[PDB]
């Protein structure tokens, strides 16, 4: 029993974290095989960040301008290239701790573990979700750039996020490991804002199933709804539309608890229109949307 | 910016997790140097879980009855001893991945990271607190016994908890790494129940300081309180008494934000009285008590 926001064990990723220093800027790098991946804004000075031409700033650098530190050992940079918003530093030593890995781009609603790092040293691990507005509600301070998000599947680490910046509302923006930003963001010192966010409906439903599995049933009712009527309700409360794919994905949880997905939707509709009325669900007074159907199945098995 | 329930990076602990098998029972062990630590209930028979005599059960065992598995390698048991509720299996190989470590016994209110494991294989990492009633609200399924709680300080792992059992209310009970249980619990299937739980007041105050550090001040008021008046109100909401030690411990956070501890106590009294009125504090509609003053200082700017 119990239900916690659980991250993947971070050990396979801790063995890849390095410190990257270029000029006066220090941030984190991900050392996989003989390449260190880090945000390309490490080559930006105070002046550059406003209107940077990264190709022009990179051509002025030599390999020895990038100081890479793996623990107490200096890695020798023997090459450098840019791929989108990610800088790839070729090093002379392959990481002996390189796990089996893939670079994957995740969709909004999907969750992942973040290993927050400072000066190439892992500080903490937490679970978070890619918001529908493409930001993450992370916990990062100055020096956290280059920290990564990942999932683990049968000893294979799927790297999905690299931290680049904080938006004025305190939320975070970054890229996949190929340097493509999640969201309409740029790695520039310019006016940027997170768009209006929405609640990940399939995730709230998954979490309602987790509560049922753990013995919280007060929100269940005899009622059902159509998918279209539920979506007309959901759109009114800033909830993401629920598709037939989400309904199919919730199938296993529905079969285990005996509560049809549209029956759980009528419960969610009532919770949205009435509130929780002094009661809680899995120790929360808010409807939690950062657990996917897979996260619920994984933690309950 | 941001504030998350953050666990320590688990890598140093993942390299210590082994599987311990005794007869038909399989659970987790903690392999440090040439010793494997695990709950002594691994020797307990299914026919007598009510009144086991562990000394009588252990004297009937030989070293070769304990099968220890580290990854895909069998460790050879060369000695065994019981220390309180933990079994210490001397093995022929020292763990090459043994981190720098200490065994620490924590007090209620303290937090730690739990690396949930099954069959000696790490499954997830989450953050917990030792409740005032000495239980932990963990997330553990069958076979999770032997999973450990820990904190990390400058590469030193402080092991503070080993999981032993789930009480009837869904909460968890375990020992420190010397085998002494936290709370009045016993490793017997006898009528045991967690005492009435209370809110960790010093932790809620620390979390209110974290909200002020992150820019939230809506909950503050023009009032102050005496420590005694605060405690008279606190007990009425099932909050733990706030001692002068807690007030002293909150000193650094008080100095950083400019809000005196008793002024923050007046804010907490008001929040208990009025609730949140549709607002959240650090993304929560409840008053969070699983962040210590030390956790807030570690994570916040
Ligand atoms: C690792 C074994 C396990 O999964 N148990 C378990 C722990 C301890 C015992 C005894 C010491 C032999 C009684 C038996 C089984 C799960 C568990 O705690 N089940 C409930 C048994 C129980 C213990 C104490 C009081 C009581 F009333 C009943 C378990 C299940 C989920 C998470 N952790 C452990
Ligand atoms: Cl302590």
């Amino acid at each position: 029993s119990g239900f916690r926001k659980m991250a993947f064990p971070s050990g396979k990723v801790e063995g890849c974290m390095v410190q990257v220093t270029c000029g006066t800027t220090t941030l984190n790098g991900l050392w996989l095989d003989d390449v260190v991946y880090c945000p390309r804004h490490v080559i930006c000075t105070s002046e550059d960040m406003l209107n940077p031409n990264y190709e022009d700033l990179l051509i002025r650098k030599s390999n020895h301008n990038f100081l890479v530190q793996a623990g107490n050992v200096q890695l020798r940079v023997i090459g450098h290239s840019m791929q989108n918003c990610v800088l790839k530093l070729k090093v002379d030593t392959a990481n002996p701790k390189t796990p089996k890995y893939k670079f994957v781009r995740i969709q909004p609603g999907q969750t992942f573990s973040v290993l927050a790092c400072y000066n190439g040293s892992p500080s903490g691990v937490y679970q978070c979700a890619m918001r529908p507005n493409f930001t993450i509600k992370g916990s990062f301070l100055n020096g956290s750039c280059g920290s990564v998000g990942f999932n683990i599947d049968y000893d294979c680490v799927s790297f999905c996020y690299m931290h680049h910046m904080e938006l004025p509302t305190g939320v975070h923006a970054g890229t996949d490991l190929e340097g493509n930003f999640y969201g309409p963001f740029v790695d520039r010192q310019t006016a940027q804002a997170a768009g209006t966010d929405t609640t990940i409906t399939v995730n709230v439903l998954a979490w309602l199933y987790a509560a049922v599995i753990n013995g919280d049933r007060w929100f269940l009712n005899r009622f059902t709804t159509t998918l279209n009527d539920f979506n007309l309700v959901a759109m009114k409360y800033n909830y993401e539309p629920l598709t037939q794919d989400h309904v199919d994905i919730l199938g296993p949880l529905s079969a285990q608890t005996g509560i049809a997905v549209l029956d759980m939707c009528a419960s969610l509709k009532e919770l949205l229109q009435n509130g929780m009325n002094g009661r809680t669900i899995l120790g929360s007074a808010l409807l939690e949307d950062e657990f996917t159907p897979f996260d619920v199945v994984r933690q309950c098995s």
